[PDB]
């Protein structure tokens, strides 16, 4: 170092401290002025660079944001990844490395067209760039678009601007309002203050604005249940009995009392196409009592080709929902945890059969479309663990008739973590998105209800076998966001992106 905050070393640590400090904004700390001093650091100590020097600060920023905020992946390494504790902390610190280039990329792009600090860099061009930026990092090679800071208010100030242009925007708002504090601070001049205070403040009434509405008389009370059952050691009969016999006689009290019963993700650790007798059963019970189930279960189907294909599969029984193997109402999984349920380049079998043994195992995926799951009357669109992340996609199966949004997840990895805190959080965004309530049973996790302006309707602790029982009502309205989706922001994205790229081409 050499004088004060202009020479490089300094900027690079102060960019880690500010990434981690944006860490505090999500689901476990809840501190949403955590998001825009974070994004104030990545924007004001990229003022002044040379686009790799920016870059260099970019990469630092992103490697305290997803460092001390993805560190959890870690626990779910360390037990399944079957390797060395140094080399599972090599791989979360390479993940939080690969997850840092496009903050990088980001601040590279943002140096070299846009170099001298002014507010159409950070009000339009970083906004914008910012979209494109965090879009790459969430479409490149299946996803993980983690901790994106809209999420972080969801209780906030700004949660009504998300039922209109979404989630997405408020990241692009964010990062706009932080740009013009942070130019306000460096260029000591109050104008961009008022100017974002005007801006951060304006969307506040928003939050007022229903649109949707209830429906009283499709009140139901519904029942999720949360088995605490284990990951497993070794798989024999007697625990897959153990497991049924949990969920079974939790679920047999309230058939009579409960319209609907939800089970986590993969609740039957046994293939669908063995346990047809006990499905079969099963759905007698329930439309007898006039009540339906909705279940996670491992689905092995034969394919035309006569080989087998592996679904990670939601499926229904119950009053409304005859249970069918071939029934078309049931939920397969699309997007796939990369290196949990697939493994990527799948090509490398040939070295396989001599030298190694590697798995060969891998899910199959659903169509990205599926039509709403129908039990008693009631249509919901389902999402199973990781997939209720992505705004788009469960934006897309919403259809406007549709009662409730469903997620079902397994959590048991990653537990007493940050984790499944900020897996929970995004959850909620997509209740407020869409103006449905979202019902959200875990096996171990987070499980509650979330009314149609993300308020957390009924909740229960983490790690307990319990059940869930209250009162949830539809509501039938249709938001901004649900009819036009993220559309309006990437016109918007293009409009402020065609001007600062304009301007800077001169
Ligand atoms: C491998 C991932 C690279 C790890 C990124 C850390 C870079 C860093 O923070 O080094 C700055 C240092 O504090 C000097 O000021
Ligand atoms: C330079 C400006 C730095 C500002 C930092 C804001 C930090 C706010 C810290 C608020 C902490 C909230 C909290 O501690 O919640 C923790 C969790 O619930 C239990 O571990
Ligand atoms: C500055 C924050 C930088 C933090 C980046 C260091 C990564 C931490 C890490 O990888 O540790 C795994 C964790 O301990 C498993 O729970
Ligand atoms: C302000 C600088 C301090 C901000 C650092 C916050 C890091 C943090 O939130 O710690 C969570 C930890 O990574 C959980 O594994
Ligand atoms: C390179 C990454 C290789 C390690 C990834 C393997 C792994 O973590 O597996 C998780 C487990 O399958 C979760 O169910
Ligand atoms: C380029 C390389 C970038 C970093 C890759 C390194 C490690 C990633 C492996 C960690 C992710 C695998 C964990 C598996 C998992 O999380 O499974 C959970 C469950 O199956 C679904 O919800
Ligand atoms: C122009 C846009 C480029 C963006 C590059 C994309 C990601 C870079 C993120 C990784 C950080 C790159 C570090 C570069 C570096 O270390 O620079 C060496 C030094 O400046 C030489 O004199
Ligand atoms: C230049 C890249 C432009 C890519 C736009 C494609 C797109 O909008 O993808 C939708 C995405 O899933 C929504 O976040
Ligand atoms: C140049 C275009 C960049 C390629 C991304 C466009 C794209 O893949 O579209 C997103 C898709 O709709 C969602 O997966
Ligand atoms: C939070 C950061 C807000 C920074 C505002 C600094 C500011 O308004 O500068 C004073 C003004 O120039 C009066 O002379
Ligand atoms: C999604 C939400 C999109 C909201 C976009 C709405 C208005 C854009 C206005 C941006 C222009 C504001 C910058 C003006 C400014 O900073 O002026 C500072 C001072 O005058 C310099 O000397
Ligand atoms: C909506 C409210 C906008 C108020 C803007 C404002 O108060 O700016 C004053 C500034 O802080 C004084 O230097
Ligand atoms: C290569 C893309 C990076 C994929 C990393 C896998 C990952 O982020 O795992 C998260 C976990 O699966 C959440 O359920
Ligand atoms: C600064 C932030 C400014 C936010 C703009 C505020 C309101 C615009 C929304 C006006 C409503 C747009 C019509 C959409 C609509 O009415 O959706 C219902 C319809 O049934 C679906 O097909
Ligand atoms: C520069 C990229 C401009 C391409 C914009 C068109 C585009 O990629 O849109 C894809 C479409 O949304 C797919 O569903
Ligand atoms: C290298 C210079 C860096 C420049 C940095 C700023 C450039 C931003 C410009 C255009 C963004 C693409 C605009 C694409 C508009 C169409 C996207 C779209 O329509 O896709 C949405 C759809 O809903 C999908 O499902």
């Amino acid at each position: 170092f050499a004088s004060l905050i202009e020479r490089q070393r300094i900027r690079l640590l102060l960019a880690l401290l500010f990434g981690a400090c944006g860490t505090l904004a999500f689901s476990p700390y809840d501190v949403w002025p955590a998001a825009i001093i974070s994004l104030m650091g990545l924007q004001a100590l990229t003022f002044n660079r040379r686009p790799l020097q920016s870059a260099a600060i970019g990469f630092c920023w992103g490697f305290g944001l997803f460092g001390s905020g993805i560190n959890w992946v870690y626990v779910s390494i360390a037990t399944f990844g079957g390797m060395p504790g140094p080399v599972n902390i090599f791989l979360v610190v390479l993940l939080a490395a690969y997850l840092s280039l496009y903050t990088g990329l980001f601040a590279g792009v943002l140096s070299r067209l846009w170099p001298k600090t002014t507010w159409l860099r950070v009000a339009i061009a970083a906004p914008a760039l910012w979209q494109v930026t965090e879009f790459l990092r969430g479409w490149v090679l299946t996803g993980f678009p983690w901790l994106q800071f809209g999420y972080s208010q969801i209780d906030g100030p700004l949660k009504g601007l998300a039922p209109i242009m979404g989630v997405e925007a408020i990241n692009f708002l964010l990062m706009m309002v932080s740009g013009l504090l942070a130019l306000a601070l460096v260029k000591r001049n109050w104008r961009p203050l008022v100017v974002a205070v005007v801006l951060f403040a304006l969307p506040f009434p928003l939050r007022y604005i229903q649109w949707f509405t209830p429906q009283p008389e499709k009140t139901i009370q519904v029942s999720m249940v949360q088995g605490d059952i284990p990951q497993s050691l070794k798989w024999d009969e007697g625990q897959l009995l153990n497991t049924l016999k949990i969920y079974y006689n939790a679920t047999a009290p309230l058939m009579g009392k409960s319209s609907l019963i939800i089970w986590p993700e993969s609740a039957i650790t046994d293939l669908e196409i063995n346990q047809q007798p006990f499905l079969k059963a099963l759905d007698g019970e329930l439309r007898d009592k006039g009540s339906s189930l909705v279940t996670g279960i491992v689905d092995a189907r034969l394919n035309k080709q006569n080989r087998y294909d592996t679904y990670n599969t939601i499926i229904t029984l119950g009053k409304g929902a005859p249970y069918s193997y071939e029934s078309a109402d049931r939920y397969n999984k699309n997007h796939l945890v990369p290196f949990g349920e697939f493994v990527p380049l799948e090509s490398i079998l040939r070295p396989l059969a001599p030298f190694f043994d590697l798995p060969m195992s891998s899910f199959s995926r659903g169509p990205y479309i599926q039509p709403p799951l129908s039990a008693n009357g009631i249509e919901l669109t389902a999402a199973i663990a990781y997939e209720i992340i992505l705004g788009e996609q469960v934006r897309d199966n919403f259809r406007p008739d549709t009662d409730y949004l469903l997620t079902i997840s397994n959590d048991a990895w990653f537990g007493k973590s940050i984790g499944p805190w900020q897996h929970f959080q995004m959850a909620r965004m997509r209740a407020l998105e869409l103006a449905r309530p979202l019902l959200r049973s875990t096996n171990n996790g987070i499980t509650a209800v979330i009314g149609p302006q993300g308020e957390i309707q009924a909740m229960i602790p983490q790690f307990t076998r319990e059940v869930l029982t209250t009162n949830v009502t539809p509501t039938t309205g249709l938001t901004p966001y649900a009819r036009t989706g993220n559309w309006p922001l990437w016109v918007l994205t293009a409009l402020f992106g065609f001007a600062a790229v304009l301007m800077s081409l001169r």
